[PDB]
């Protein structure tokens, strides 16, 4: 996250780390078996991080569990990213509390203007490489339409929603794909992607997560 600030610790439940040795992605907690994330954070050998805050020291409050199974959409495509989504089944459920807890799939999709809150341990330079420890916090208002396919012509599908800055200076980056984009207490997107981080007129593409609502539902369901 570049330009945000510190969480404070375990302020955000149900942010979730995808590790593999190290934290590659983020992702978020719907239910106590099954994590939201982005497709192509996609691999094997996932262990899930609940309730942690500084990633590098066991503080106390983290469950790290397996992925048991990881069902990137069918329709995913990689050159795109349109439909980027991916469910992960943990092996064993996790124990909800106030400090790891799930958050609410929306019911209808946010309108322009909405302020939402996006959070990760990504990158929190623009120019350059510097990744935090604990968990950074940014609050963003998603775009119009408009303006996010004027920033990105031809690269921006009915799946997707600008969100950020035109100024530039504040922005999600590199280690926070995967990652919760929270509007008054539903999760309406997932960090996707973006063109460099923070820069000026560049803002960041998230997955609309009301697009598949009954995807996810039938998905569980059946799973
Ligand atoms: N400007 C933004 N809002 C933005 C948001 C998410 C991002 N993720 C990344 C990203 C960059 C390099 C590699 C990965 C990556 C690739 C495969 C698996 C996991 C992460 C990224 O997600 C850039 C990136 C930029
Ligand atoms: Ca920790
Ligand atoms: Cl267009």
């Amino acid at each position: 996250i570049v330009g945000g600030y510190t969480c404070g610790a375990n302020t955000v439940p149900y942010q979730v780390s995808l590790n593999s040795g190290y934290h590659f992605c983020g992702g978020s907690l719907i239910n106590s078996q099954w994590v939201v994330s982005a497709a192509h954070c996609y691999k094997s050998g996932i262990q899930v991080r609940l309730g942690e805050d500084n990633i590098n020291v066991v503080e106390g409050n983290e469950q790290f569990i397996s992925a048991s199974k990881s069902i990137v959409h069918p329709s995913y495509n990689s050159n795109t990213l349109n439909n980027d989504i991916m469910l992960i089944k943990l092996k064993s459920a996790a124990s909800l509390n106030s400090r790891v807890a799930s958050i609410s799939l929306p019911t209808s999709c946010a309108s322009a203007g909405t302020q939402c809150l996006i959070s990760g341990w990504g990158n929190t330079k623009s120019s350059g490489t510097s990744y935090p420890d604990v968990l950074k916090c940014l609050k963003a208002p998603i775009l119009s339409d408009s303006s996010c396919k004027s920033a990105y012509p031809g690269q921006i599908t009915s799946n997707m929603f600008c969100a950020g800055y035109l100024e530039g200076g504040k922005d999600s980056c590199q280690g926070d794909s995967g990652g919760p984009v929270v509007c008054s207490g539903k999760l309406q997107g997932i960090v996707s992607w973006g063109s460099g981080c923070a820069q000026k007129n560049k803002p960041g593409v998230y997955t609309k997560v009301c697009n598949y609502v009954s995807w996810i539902k039938q998905t569980i369901a059946s799973n």
